[PDB]
């Protein structure tokens, strides 16, 4: 389904389940799409509720508009599919971008009274490198990967889950070709130009103010060996920074656990959400 | 192009040929889509005939809809598809679920007076044991295939079409990347939930009823080392309570040989239905 | 976004950067799509061009319409998507196939007054041997190549890509899985009927007439090593017959050139686009 946007963008997104049942809303990270949740939104739909996945302007499905990408345009992108199909007060989980989304939704739209949200291995409270920030990676290593968006965006979408994503690049550990594919695969049906602005998006947008704004029940599901999104400087720190928030480490779990260790984030998913 | 459902659901379809020339309607397999149609429509559109192929609710390019995954709504869902484009009367040819999918069309909508039809390692009459069905697979093998449509579907529709399917475990032959890759893609851009439901639909459903009731002559082909769909508990049987029915065995073919065998396939069909 | 043509087909097309900047439109080659582009249009965005790239009948996004597979029904095509857009007096770029859709359009649609034109590794002006052109293929490389798309698409659409196409298959060069794969992906999304039909209308249509009627400046870019499209029958010939065409010799260049060797088409392209 589609709904479009204030600005007219064309957004794709998925609604399974009762049409009354409570509502979870998922949000997914860069560069893939709703197609990331598999896992969770099958679990969920076996677990009495109504699931919502959209996928992000430039992303998947949505149409490939060539500006916009930046926090506060994702933010009311989500503010139209919730508006469009009534899902106010939903609970709303974002992934690795998708918490930035989720966590920006909440500070900017706060007239949508969402029950409590999850963030897994989410890029808050900022990655870039500042004054403020002296523990943010350096852009460098951004901007090499613009340049690889740029430049050989096929192949660089091979090793980014080959390698670091999903801790397919430790010792002993057996990699799937056809989990691979598949993030490779989300990433290719999208805009090379949404992937190459997202990447700002999600590294140079500090969610500070708005973690400290969020007085709902926050869960902070984070892996100690994230190769993607650090740990303490994004996870424990969110954690911190959220009044009501609290902090799940997983040891030895990957950037993409919630799709190679399904099983454990569904069952602590589902307990946080039911209180 | 789409056709919008009764009940609200979008479903693609492919539309290939002059529209007059006579018609023959492929119904894909799951967790496909039309796509998987290829060898089948460019040889039937080089042998004069008007090709048309739709995805099934929740498959390929079809609305990703949570519910209705049963055979009544695919075979409701065949109804607006032969509706939209006027072509009753066509042959109807289904692969694997495909072919239940014929069978409750043609049960459910006998308005449409189709000439011919064509199962192709068909799930008819049933799949799962039951004290009707002894010759059944335990349902503890279709929940185990949910499971892992549920849990990790993504490496799932590598294994599939890298083993069983093709044939391709089978010591000494030789795999095709492209073919394993084309099975994987199709069933990932497919809705996990329509799959996972699917699979219930495929093999749960007794066929029996709507096979004695179809008096059109119907070709039953069948590979007799099919390892998604054994060959003894479903082809054999339907061929034998089809009325005007026939049995076409291929020895040591696989579940897809209309993609490793299309030569074969392509020349036996056209001789049925030509 | 798309367009509806005269006869009723869905043509999809990406259009980027700013409305008022100079536009580049892109023609993709055979059997693709408008994604064959990412690294081209990136590095014109980043230029200052507003960008656009469609995808032609029955390839990719676009729809998966059985007939009119030939020269001049692509380039009533793009006139729809020019007249849709308002992109009047753009400059072209056609890659492979795309060349021949440029020449064409430019050929049948002289109201529009495009700007400049580039012709890479363009199949101008004629592919296949006949006795007006005695240096062509025999028509029974083409013939096999249709044997391919009818029997054995999903594996022959890895070996053009992972052998002849990006010169994967030339000793001491290392392949790319992301980038054939990419091709390959391309390939599946569209039509098996509309690239069976597509590979008549790329080998076996005679530009000669459309050349020698264009008066832009077009520039004519060709590896001599380029395996899919015969440099010596090709590109420079085509050059000898535009009135105001130039060659250009990328040696020892596949006929993926675009995307193996970006940096240099990149700047090759925008020097010339620029003079």
């Amino acid at each position: 389904s589609y709904v479009t946007t204030k600005d007219g963008v064309q957004i794709f997104y998925k609604d399974w389940g009762p049409r009354d049942a409570p509502v979870i809303h998922f949000h997914h990270g860069w560069p893939l799409s709703a197609d990331d949740w598999d896992a969770q939104l099958l679990f969920f739909l076996a677990h009495g509720y109504r699931v919502v996945a959209h996928d992000r302007r430039g992303h998947g499905r949505s149409s490939q508009v060539w500006d916009g990408h930046d926090m506060d345009h994702y933010a009311d992108d989500v503010a139209a599919v919730v508006a469009h199909l009534g899902i106010q007060g939903a609970v709303h989980v974002g992934h690795s971008t998708g918490g930035g989304e989720v966590v920006r939704y909440m500070a900017r739209h706060p007239e949508d009274k969402v029950a409590k949200a999850v963030l897994i291995a989410a890029v808050p409270p900022l990655m870039v490198q500042t004054p403020g920030n002296p523990g943010g990676l350096p852009k460098s290593v951004f901007d090499g990967f613009q340049a690889q968006v740029a430049s050989n965006r096929a192949q660089f979408y091979r090793d980014v889950p080959a390698g670091p994503f999903y801790g397919y690049n430790r010792p002993g550990v057996e990699a799937s070709e056809g989990i691979i594919g598949n993030w490779w695969r989300q990433g290719m049906i999208g805009s090379a130009k949404a992937h190459y602005d997202g990447i700002v998006a999600f590294s140079q947008t500090d969610f500070t103010e708005d973690l400290k704004g969020i007085q709902q029940p926050v869960l902070v599901m984070h892996g100690d060996d994230d190769q993607i999104v650090p740990y303490e400087n994004s996870g424990v720190l969110s954690a911190k920074l959220l009044p009501n928030g609290a902090l799940k480490t997983y040891k030895g779990y990957p950037h993409g656990m919630p799709t190679t260790h399904a099983d454990v984030i569904n069952a602590d998913l589902l307990a946080f959400i039911r209180s």
